[PDB]
């Protein structure tokens, strides 16, 4: 049993099928109370929701699926006909994400790509009938944000107005990506300050009273 399997099982057991909000809430309860996990969480999630609603993207690319928390969060706000493509290098994570999406009833809107982003990005247009992306959500390995952004550009996947939205730019941090975008006339940047997910960290004091030998 892995932590990610335990999250999925908790959702199947407690959340309402076909109800994306319920799924998100079940994931957030489990990770808040039982086991920390690197889902974006509800605080940053609300910012994502606001951005998605602003831009109403027809084609979104997610880098890093993990347990599918963000895929559920985004796909539930997509308009009819819109699509989310999500890249995930770990087959166990890809499997969990697909079951999460299935449970939430969002499977028709989302396509899971199994592989490393650096290998998949160049295949997007031909294999998945993509012209340019409306939005990209970055939340995979932090050292991949910058090289993948450069690859997206190279592959002709960015248009004027494509919205990149990156998690964890403060903690754990993405310093090369953040410096790059903030310094580049090719990007207009805005920072949305929030909180790292699930940080009510339990610790305690042990009192041990010596009784003699
Ligand atoms: O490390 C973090 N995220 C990495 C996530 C990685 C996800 O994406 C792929 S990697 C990949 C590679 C190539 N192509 C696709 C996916 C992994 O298999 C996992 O599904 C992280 C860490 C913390 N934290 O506090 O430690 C907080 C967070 O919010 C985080 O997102
Ligand atoms: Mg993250």
């Amino acid at each position: 049993d892995t932590k990610e399997q335990r999250i999925l099982r908790y959702v199947q057991q407690n959340a309402k099928p076909g109800d994306p909000q319920s799924v998100l809430e079940a994931i957030d309860t489990y990770c808040t109370q039982k086991e920390w996990a690197m889902n974006v969480g509800d605080a940053k999630g609300q910012i994502m929701d606001a951005v998605i609603r602003e831009y109403s993207p027809s084609l979104v690319l997610e880098l890093g699926a993990y347990c599918g928390y963000s895929a559920v969060r985004m796909a539930r706000l997509l308009q009819p006909g819109a699509r989310l493509l999500t890249m995930e290098i770990n087959p166990d994570c890809a499997a969990i994400t697909q079951q999460m999406l299935n449970f939430a009833g969002l499977q028709d809107k989302v396509t899971i790509l199994n592989g490393a982003s650096q290998d998949l990005i160049p295949q997007l247009k031909k294999k998945y009938d993509v012209d340019t992306l409306d939005m990209v959500f970055l939340d995979h390995w932090k050292d991949r944000y910058l090289p993948d952004t450069l690859l997206l550009e190279k592959c002709g996947l960015l248009r004027k107005g494509t919205v990149l939205l990156a998690d964890n730019v403060i903690v754990p941090g993405t310093p090369d990506f953040l410096a790059y975008v903030r310094g580049s006339s090719s990007f207009e940047c805005t920072h949305y300050s929030s909180y790292l997910e699930y940080m009510k960290v339990v610790d305690g004091l042990e009192k041990a009273i010596y009784q003699g030998p």
